[PDB]
């Protein structure tokens, strides 16, 4: 088993899109429709677990929003996309991230949104 934290790191850490989505194995069983990569240090992202507590989209209370904006990339599939040619539009932005944190140590296990 990978672990949710490791999966989080695989899917969302990258201190473009077709290639990274391929590299991280997000085009494997299918083309994952959308995914965000974060271009900050792992430590900066992990510290988010002690920042602004906010509700998760699913209604759980263990989500956290970064006090600072962070450099991210949104990968969002194109219409012309078909596996194994999964095709993605890349969109850069600087936004606050919201992640769900769990476990001991208390670390990100889910990317919820950016604002």
């Amino acid at each position: 088993k990978e672990t949710a934290a490791a999966k989080f790191e695989r899917q969302h850490m990258d201190s473009y899109c077709n290639q990274m989505m391929k590299s991280r194995n997000l085009t494997k069983d299918r083309c994952k429709p959308v995914n965000t990569f974060v271009h900050e240090s792992l430590a900066d992202v992990q510290a988010v677990c002690s920042q602004k507590n906010v509700a998760c989209k699913n209604g759980q209370t263990n989500c956290y929003q970064s006090y600072s904006t962070m450099s991210i990339t949104d990968c969002r599939e194109t219409g012309s996309s078909k596996y194994p040619n999964c095709a993605y539009k890349t969109t850069q932005a600087n936004k606050h991230i919201i992640v769900a944190c769990e476990g001991n140590p208390y670390v990100p296990v889910h990317f919820d949104a950016s604002v």
